RNA sequence: CAGGUAGACAGUUUCUAUGGGGCGUAGGCCUCCCAAAAGGUAACGGAGGCGUGCAAAGGUUUCCUCGGGCCGGACGGAGAU
């Protein structure tokens, strides 16, 4: 339904509102990377599975441990220890996932708006983050350990910014 | 025979480097400069280190390759994923 209405109203617009030419070279996203950083600071290991046990859900695949960048700072942080993850799907597992949040889970969270400010990366993506009360068909508020939202960055291969919330708005991304 | 005490007595040591000596400091090895474009080459002449660490930061095969900054995002208000 996601990837069938790309071939089939999608492209169609994205070809009358840019430069008329062949089909493809449109706004098409390639993947979707929805990284749910951890409260950093606290050294616990028990938030580091929570999280990895929880967007191996609503994703169904297993996340990454990515690695304290070595650097200096300010906190006594060391380099080594894990402090956040980030899943990426891609083909099917990208356009049905995608599908969710903007048909499902969505306005299904209490008071949501929907005004989004300026955003925008300046290269065709755009990205979303979600408050700590979100609400997904994977996720179980019964045996948890406490409400924490997550971040959600897709990345499209749009050459320019205005070519990016042209293919999340006739897809039906909340706008 | 043997354990203490035992310079009262006896035999000696108690360094050198150092533009006096002495005090201080300096008296191997490893990096740069003074050595004036092959090396070698002085002076307590100018700035820093070592007397180890490591079942592996050893070898090999494959693969992966930054710092920082800008524009964006829940927990960001200078840096953290």
């Amino acid at each position: 339904r996601l990837k069938t209405n790309y071939i089939e109203k999608m492209v169609p617009l994205l070809k009358e509102e840019f430069s008329y030419s062949n089909i493809l070279e449109v706004p098409k996203v390639v993947k979707i990377v929805v990284n749910c950083g951890i409260g950093d600071a606290s050294q616990n290991a028990k938030g580091l599975d929570a999280a990895i046990n929880e967007l191996a859900l609503i994703t169904g695949q297993r996340p990454v441990k990515t690695k304290a960048k070595t650097s200096i700072a300010g906190f006594k942080v060391r380099e080594g220890m894990t402090l956040g993850i980030a899943v990426t799907l891609r083909g099917n597992l990208m356009y049905s996932f995608l599908d969710r949040l903007i048909n499902l889970a969505l306005p299904r969270t209490r008071d949501f708006q929907g005004v989004n400010p300026n955003s925008f990366d300046g290269h065709g993506n755009y990205s979303v983050g979600f408050r700590e009360q979100s609400v997904f068909p994977e996720i179980k508020p019964e045996i948890v350990g406490k409400a924490r939202g997550m971040d959600v960055c897709i990345t499209t291969t749009a050459k320019t910014d205005k070519e990016a919330y042209k293919l999340l708005s006739l897809m039906g991304m909340p706008f």
